[PDB]
């Protein structure tokens, strides 16, 4: 009954799934980050000028422009942030190693103890062979071939020795065992302690996936509502007013022809 | 207000032609940013619906099996509102400004449709007149020429003065009907320009005073459109944490071990009293 392949299966699933909550987090940003983070940033914050030359509607376009670059300074946030959070699954993909290959190896040494000291038992099933040869003498002794029991001594000689090995051999076994029902039950309340664990770990370790992006969602957002405020501040009829001073081109009329006469210099 | 737009003589229209174009030269800065900003986000979306709908097949289940599916499913809806961010963009804001591009530069021809018109002919008399005083001022100094020359060679001899009034006619002629008529045709077209470059500025002041508030309340749509996102993003995210709440440790209960009814007593008894006794 080598059923501890079950309970090392388990072992085998909690790595295996390990590895692709850290290669979804791993992806989430190289894959899904990697783009906005490079391509809002990037990609913009040129000196290309508003050529606004008014003081305040161009305050709100470069406010746009502001507002886009400090968005993604929080795209960058979370590609930083939660690449400093898949480090915490090797804190449990590599950690849970140091309780589970401790309290395994020393649990396998004695498990493979009782595998041969039954096979020693097993093979100590002469005790069954001698009977059966013990009692086929005594069975034959009904006709009386005269000197059967002679024979019929050397196999209860014999069938004394080989059950005291038998009796030798059980004991041992039963204590090999019976201290392995004990031991046994400490690796099954061992792994139902760590492999409960790891659910609290998956289920904090997701809640604070959503807590990492919900900052993200509203860091943008407020700076949305930057937007609207630099929107709101504009007026309008100071503006051109603003603008007219540098686009100005003269302020007294063009005065009119004037007839000049001939005694200007007589 | 922009009466002060008078200047020289053709500064004025080129102070105001320059502020059309660069005007055109906002918007349509301001149309290509979403165009850049648009893509930007469409490939956002394509690479979640990509990462969300990429579901494979892992030893995961039950009621942990919620949570890690929950994240899969919130990578999509990323996408779904920020492919709608991007849509929003380019049917919305970019036609939008490419609407006001258009409506504006059909406007600002009927602004100002015959000031070329009077500009021109304002040119042409204001040459002309030159013209003409320039040859009243050459007509004057032949005259003085012969009325000079009569000042220091005085009416000491007797010669036939006619030269004099042979060509005081001709001031007089060049004068009056050359000088203060076209002056007077400078005039009437001088005093009507003022009038019609007037109201040309006035048109392109009015133009201007939308083309703020346009911008402004085209941009709050674009802030807007973007604010859709935000809510949507986080109201995600509860979800996520929704569905983080509704786990609890009973998943172990999916046992697979076979036992409870296995490890006995093993301590094996063939005696060999089955009969033989």
């Amino acid at each position: 009954d080598a059923l501890m392949s079950r309970t090392k299966s388990s072992l085998s699933v909690l790595e295996s799934i390990d590895e692709f909550y850290a290669k979804r987090a791993s992806i989430e940003r190289e894959y899904a980050s990697k783009l906005q983070e490079l391509a809002a940033s990037s990609a913009d914050i040129p000196e290309v000028g508003s050529t606004l030359n008014n003081i305040l509607s161009m305050r709100t376009e470069t406010g746009s422009m502001a507002k886009a670059h400090e968005e993604v300074s929080q795209q960058i946030n979370t590609e930083l942030r939660n690449k400093i959070r898949e480090y915490i699954d090797q804190t449990e993909q590599q950690k849970v190693v140091a309780a589970n290959a401790i309290e395994e190896l020393y649990q396998k040494k004695t498990a493979l103890e009782i595998d041969l000291s039954k096979k020693k038992d097993a093979y100590e099933y002469s005790c069954n062979k001698l009977n059966s040869y013990m009692r086929q003498t005594k069975k034959m002794t009904g006709r009386e071939l005269d000197k059967y029991n002679l024979k019929i001594r050397q196999a209860a000689l014999a069938v004394k020795k080989m059950d005291a090995e038998y009796r030798e051999t059980n004991e041992l076994l039963l204590t090999v065992t019976r201290e392995w029902i004990d031991r046994w039950t400490e690796v099954c309340d061992a792994f139902q302690h760590i492999e409960e664990y790891r659910l609290e770990f998956l289920k904090t370790n997701m809640w604070a996936y959503a807590n990492i992006i919900s900052t993200a969602c509203v860091k943008d957002d407020e700076s949305c509502e930057k937007i609207r405020l630099t929107l709101e501040n504009t007026n309008i009829d100071e503006d051109i007013t603003q603008m007219i001073q540098n686009e100005g081109t003269g302020t007294t009329i063009p005065p009119l022809p004037e007839f000049n006469d001939y005694f200007k210099e007589n």
